[PDB]
């Protein structure tokens, strides 16, 4: 699969708690670098916001969280997390919300999901058209070209409550995409063992493409390299 | 059927569990030499990829392997060029001579099925030692102490290849059903999943000794051993 759907998305956040993803760590730095821009800041959207972790902790920090996923098995985790949220199914490239936020948010290299231009470009255009003219739109892109490593392995297992999951990915070059195949096993005294496979396509865009769509969004754009994951960070902001 | 790429799989599963072949040799010689001052010979019966014997080789004068499985024993007789290995069946095999020490390590013997089964083993373990030799037998788990429900997972790295083993065990009448997955990942050959399912039986204790007994081998038993499940010797007369 390609849809963060069933038991990969009840998989998910086990899998990145298992591999270290802090969000209680990463929410307080883009809260910060929120704050920084707008520093009257008081809503945020997070777009493809999956399960919901970085909103949960933003929620300390402004007063009104949103979030639009995509899949419906990851919205519902986010939901049950987020009870008191407003969250939307809907896809980054074309949705509509009516309303504005001090920030929009799209982490954790979610972009990455779009094939090519024409989709990069329309996602940024929704971006720009729900952040308020002081506010500020974050974008956490995938790896550029120059930095992908073809043939990566990552492997980890972690234990939680009597279940165990470990995950196996493998990453090559196809064209203008990273293709990366994911298998699992789930395993526990009761349930025995299951196996489960997934496959993407990140695509690889550079950064020159990362900053036309932000640009053709009336955004002006600076990338700050590092950020939460080691691809660094995009900010745009309106005007 | 330890066959395919699970059994070209078996060494660094292995290696990543942590087994110890080099110590787990020296400690059966020593073992052997207990027994049997002199030893010169040795049978490794069930023998897999060899790895016991690459080390034994080293502390007796000719060591042999016997082993069912083709694959397994193509590693086997790569790993060990000059050794003499057997294709055949612990049940019912004939080398034509006697060594000092027969071993079956690892539970091997719980491939079998039924008293008959075990007992014509030992028979022909009996058959194939010297007067002065000794039997050496380790068994799969008795049921009093076996776990059902049991996880284990591991991940070992060589040579740029990763693997991930995950076993889960559970009764099925008189045996252990288990069930074994694995990941295999590197940079060129990208990622496969294997998978294959065992029983091994659940001897008691009390049918082990049966079984040696009725070869005429006098039998004791050591707890512990190479994997916690103890080891068995048995002496000629
Ligand atoms: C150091 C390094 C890694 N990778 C690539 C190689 C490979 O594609 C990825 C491998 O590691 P895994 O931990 O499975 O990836 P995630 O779960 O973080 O992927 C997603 C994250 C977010 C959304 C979607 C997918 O990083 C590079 O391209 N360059 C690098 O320097
Ligand atoms: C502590 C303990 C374990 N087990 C069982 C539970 C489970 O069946 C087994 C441990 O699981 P794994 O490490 O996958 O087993 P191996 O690879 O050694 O099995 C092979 C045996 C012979 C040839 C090949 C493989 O021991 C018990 O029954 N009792 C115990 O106290
Ligand atoms: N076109 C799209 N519109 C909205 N969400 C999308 C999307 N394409 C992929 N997604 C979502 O993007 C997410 C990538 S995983 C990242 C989730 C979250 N931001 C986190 O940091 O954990 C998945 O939940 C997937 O369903
Ligand atoms: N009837 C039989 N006769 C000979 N070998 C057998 C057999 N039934 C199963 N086997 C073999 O028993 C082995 C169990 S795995 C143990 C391998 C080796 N003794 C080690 O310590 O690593 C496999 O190689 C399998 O092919």
């Amino acid at each position: 699969q390609a849809d963060f759907s069933g038991e990969i998305a009840e998989l998910y956040d086990l899998v990145h708690q298992g591999k270290g993803k802090d969000y209680h760590r990463e929410a307080a730095d883009l809260a910060a670098l929120v704050r920084r821009h707008s520093p009257k800041a008081a809503s945020l959207l997070d777009v493809a916001c999956g399960t919901g972790m970085h909103l949960r902790h933003l929620a300390d920090s402004f007063g009104t969280v949103e979030g639009l996923e995509l899949s419906a098995d990851m919205l519902a985790i986010a939901r049950r997390r987020n009870p008191d949220a407003v969250l939307h199914h809907g896809d980054m490239r074309d949705f509509s919300l009516g309303r504005r936020f001090s920030a929009v948010t799209c982490m954790f290299s979610s972009i990455g999901h779009l094939a090519g231009q024409a989709e990069l470009d329309a996602a940024l255009e929704r971006f720009a058209a729900h952040v308020l003219p002081d506010g500020v739109v974050v974008v956490e892109p995938w790896w550029f070209p120059e930095n992908f490593t073809p043939g990566y392995v990552a492997a980890g297992t972690v234990e939680a409550g009597g279940t165990t999951v470990t995950r196996v990915s493998h990453s090559s070059r196809e064209g203008e995409a990273t293709r990366i195949e994911v298998h699992y096993l789930v395993a526990g005294p009761d349930r025995g063992i299951t196996h489960h496979e997934e496959s993407h396509r990140i695509t690889l865009f550079t950064r020159e493409q990362y900053e036309r769509a932000f640009t053709a969004a009336g955004l002006s754009v600076e990338f700050m390299p590092g950020g939460p994951s080691g691809r660094g960070l995009f900010t745009g902001l309106p005007g």
